[PDB]
């Protein structure tokens, strides 16, 4: 997290502008010998904030090389984007660097969204910024189970629906070499964003991996660490060998360790379970795996009782066959699914079918949801959470109710027993405070809400627009954390969540323009003092304004653009056309009610900044207000399509 | 239990009841002051005296009554200026009504039977130790849904009247909602009158009509008498010193939901159950969530004395009532569901889809299978209950092609085998029926734990067929077996286990007549008739069986040998009509069906009804469960 990232091998500049690192090119620096003269400084002297990008040929002779693993050995990063002499300069790539990622080409704008989606959580990973932490509710983990994913590589979008994770079995490709699962981890990071279990299962234990080849056993996993996957899995039946082989430089992948009972005898209370619990805590392993097999159905109230007494390290335990799917049903962490697209052994239910005999069980309630407003016919909320609980067969609704004041809403659609959340679009922002008892910081700061859950001893508060904004930036190549400035042109409407949203975004002064001084200054002596705003009221500001590149037009675009505040909009854009420090500079317009505005034309061709419309601002607050209603991370696929189609 | 009923009421039943218990009868005012004494004394130990029905009309002539009450009776009256004398003078009630279908009449005398083997005390109906169910009957009139009731009650062991929610809480109205129910429903009554603490619409404060009102369940002959287990001690140790045959349920309910399933309260509410020797002790909490119902499976492993009907409530507590085995509380579309409770389709396939059930494979095997009717029979069983099996059929010639296609795969459920296969299915029964060693055929082969059992379910149609046409289980009369065919052996046991003192074999032709007699016990008293002066000391032969096949139309020896069988059937009156029973399916006329039907008048049964009651057993022996008999009925007719 401190010293700097070797890239061996677009998206090196992309990694600069994600910690506030700056890019070092050894190419522009500048024959075999004056690249190692040069390799001894910026290797040692430039180990603060640089990230080195290399020659091509940089690994040709010796000199290099064990400079490059003097430094791989004592803790830096060796990265190697692998693209596609090819025969003979990558195989050099390959053992010089310690940590690879594949940056496949994409066509389509979904799965160039997915690799700058997955290499901040890959990033995230090696550098040690956050280890993936276990799911705090009830999650899914689809056990992908096809030998090329290259078959089904159209409908992953569907597969990866309700799982928080992709469990890439390993030994059901065509072949496990090093070339071949380096392969299709490219395909679920170009195709999904979750994060993967790297299943390596033997024979001994319900797989097709070979006991006796424990070398390319040790590889594979070895691998899988390079790749940045987020849960590699031993089992607790290893050598000693390979068990403390792999958790002697798993660096930030956690281990999760697996024991299957494949013939289905020991019930869940012999010392057979408590010494593979044991085994688990004594190799630090992040999860303990147990899988059964169960013959009756008290075999999963016997699960239950087991997993009260060993809550040590979190516990995946459910009981495999035809008479343990209520084992599989009640478990909170990681419960596998499968899909009618993959092929299917072991009889896990789809996401349609855990969440159908969770209700039926009585785990899910028929809560209802509502949206809230003044004009409320107009609204596309009951349509994009409605298709979101239909696609995770939730058993939940969402309507429209009108309403002018909050206490109206607390007896028609609060104080009701099956109340599950609210979602308000008026002035009833500011009114349905009053019902808050937690309120986020993202509450207070914006001083309005547009969503209300309950929660224990009253209800939950939360301003998702600041989502939405932020979320809509990330979407289109911004960095979750640049160094630029930002912009909001107009006040008023969502604006103060605007303000939030770019400083959240790394933003280090806003400038404000709008025609009225009088509202703008409202939002100065209404906001802490890290966030800087500077109202811009003269033209020779609008030329010295530094570093802007995320505008977002929050003007009601109804009246034309005013001209008064329309010369510095012409010309903030003038001298920020040529930055593009990881991403092109781009902009954000915050209604919905007119598909082009006047501001986004005036920005796209003539000034060349990216416009996002106001749907998608629509989707992405409606994405997170889709995980503190439910609990699930909403279709992205099906929501967008609702929204618009 | 050997003594006398005491039969009391108004101007069929005195008689059949004498026909039941093997005992006989007896008919019976300054005349009658005297002689109605010593028959009471050395006419006690046998005779179920049906006496008359201005008998009540004296003052003394009624304190005779009631002194056979206290020292242990079983003094009964059978339903205006004596019904305020006939309905004190009497330690158990019973009620007859006007009946309009065959139907109808036969759960009269159905559910008459399991009142008079609970009320003389012989075989209780003893908690079932399978998985059961109870119909909530949540209705203010049941005449409303009678239509129905048929269909309500499905997959339902018990049924729950909830005696608080009648529209009138009167005795004549309780008594006359069990009077709807026992003409379409044979089943246990649970005579839950539940208070306003626990979740009623009876009162708390008015503890003398909710006393008196389960007195009228010990009276009505219903199964299961609930009390509760926070109501006055005078009442509890009221109902279960005067309780009699009918069993004891003792309910707790928490309706606000302030106890989890680790307070000592419900501790102590199961040794309340256990102090106060209830049959059954019953405990509903709340679950305000799903790891209370968890919390039940943990407190149902603690407490095994006396069976234990636990489960949660609401929305949060169905797994709850899925995973009871004693009597989860069902409902249905057609009844006032309040308490959010399950129907019988949403029990099954919850259960199924947190793995309970397997969907397993049956199978009927024989070698002219084409037209079976027995895949549709329990298809339609299957449907009505939402099990996840199917039935199929599977030609066979040798018996190992079945073990290695059928029974030896993991999903194997059972099989029905047919004529051509039932003796070599005997050699993979590890254990058989007495039926299955003393008929000498399997019919039925279901896995248990280390092989598979062996039953005969062939003698229970024949069985059952003779009591759903009114014939008793133990009557005293003689029976008949026309035909030496497969089903012969069958016929021969099954007419044993009904009650007849004599079986007589008359055959078409004699080659495999004697060998019956060499192939079944001395006990089975088989007497084989020869010739036509023998049909003559043929007596009390009123349950005959024709299995000859319909193929030649009666005639020579053999008909003049039951030309004056039949002849002495309707005049020796053994409590019934006198019964012929045909085993062939299609033919639906057999000549034998007329010739005892339109000239001796019979009551003739068609093949068609022991198909159906051999695959109702069948039934319960493959999926544990009762089949709906009107839906496997109209299966097979078509």
């Amino acid at each position: 997290s401190d010293k700097s990232i070797i890239v061996i091998g677009t998206l090196s500049e992309w990694l600069a502008s994600f910690l506030g690192f700056k890019m070092l090119d050894m190419d522009k620096y500048l024959f075999r010998q004056e690249e190692a003269i040069v390799a001894k400084e910026c290797f040692t002297k430039f180990s603060k904030g640089y990230v080195l990008s290399t020659g091509g040929g940089i690994v040709e002779g010796e000199d290099a090389r064990q400079q490059l693993k003097s430094y791989a050995d004592n803790g830096g990063i060796v990265l190697h984007l692998h693209r596609d002499v090819w025969l003979r300069r990558e195989k050099w790539y390959h053992e010089c660097s310690n940590y690879h990622f594949y940056s496949s080409h994409c066509s389509t704008e979904d799965e160039f969204n997915h690799l700058r989606r997955s290499f901040v959580n890959y990033i995230k990973l090696i550098t040690g910024a956050e280890r993936p932490v276990v799911p705090a509710g009830r999650s899914a983990a689809v056990v992908l189970t096809s030998p090329d994913l290259n078959e089904v590589v159209g409908d992953l979008e569907s597969i990866t629906i309700g799982a928080d994770a992709v469990e890439l079995r390993v030994d059901l490709f065509k072949d496990t070499s090093a070339e071949f699962v380096a392969a299709q981890i490219a395909v679920i990071r170009k195709h999904a964003d979750l994060p993967i279990i790297y299943t390596v299962r033997t024979v001994s234990q319900g797989g097709k991996f070979p006991d006796e080849n424990v070398d390319e056993l040790k590889s594979l996993l070895l691998l899988g660490i390079r790749l940045g996957v987020a849960y590699v899995d031993l089992q607790l039946t290893a050598p000693n060998e390979l068990i403390e082989e792999i958790s002697s430089k798993k660096g930030f992948t956690r281990v999760i360790g697996t024991y299957q009972d494949i013939n289905g005898e020991l019930k869940w209370n012999n010392v057979e379970w408590k010494n593979k619990y044991n085994q688990g805590v004594s190799m630090n392993a992040d999860i303990v795996r147990l899988v059964g097999k169960a013959n009756s159905i008290q075999d999963n109230l016997d699960l239950e009782n087991f997993k009260k007494q060993n809550t040590l390290k979190p516990l995946i335990a459910f009981n495999l066959g035809s008479q343990g799917k209520l084992s599989q049903v009640l478990n909170g962490t990681f419960t596998p699914i499968s899909h009618k697209l993959l092929p299917n052994d072991e009889e896990f239910l789809t996401i349609g079918e855990l969440n159908q005999t969770y209700f039926d069980i009585g785990g899910f309630t028929a809560k209802k949801f509502w949206v809230i407003g003044s004009p409320i016919e107009h609204s596309r909320s009951p349509n994009l959470h409605n298709a979101g609980y239909k696609a995770l067969n939730l058993p939940y609704q969402f309507g429209r109710f009108e309403a002018t004041d909050v206490d109206v809403v607390y007896d028609n659609l609060i104080n009701k027993p099956d109340f599950g959340g609210l979602a308000i679009t008026m002035p009833l922002k500011l009114d349905i405070m009053k019902f808050a008892t937690k309120l986020s910081d993202a509450a207070e700061t914006i001083g309005a809400v547009n969503t209300l859950i309950p929660i224990e001893g009253g209800y939950f508060g939360d301003n998702t627009d600041w989502v939405g904004i932020s979320n809509s930036f990330i979407r289109a190549g911004v960095p979750p954390k640049s160094s630029s400035n930002g912009l909001v042109v107009g006040a008023g409407g969502t604006s103060r969540a605007a303000i939030y949203a770019l400083h959240q975004m790394g933003c280090a002064k806003i400038y404000l323009v709008n025609r009225t001084a009088a509202k703008l200054e409202e939002l100065v002596k209404s906001f802490p003092k890290d966030y800087n705003l500077e109202i811009v009221e003269t033209e020779q500001q609008a030329d010295k304004a530094s570093k802007v590149s995320l505008a977002v037009s929050c003007i009601p675009a109804d009246k034309p653009l005013d001209g008064e505040v329309l010369k510095k909009i012409e010309r903030i854009l003038s001298n920020g056309s040529e930055q593009s420090a990881g991403f092109k500079p781009t902009l954000l317009e915050a209604s919905y009610k007119p598909r082009v505005t006047p501001i986004m034309k005036l920005t796209e061709e003539q000034y060349k900044w990216k416009v996002i419309p106001g749907v998608e601002m629509l989707v992405n607050q409606g994405d997170r207000q889709f995980k503190l209603h439910t609990g699930f991370t909403a279709p992205y696929e099906i929501i967008h399509r609702a929204v618009v189609e």
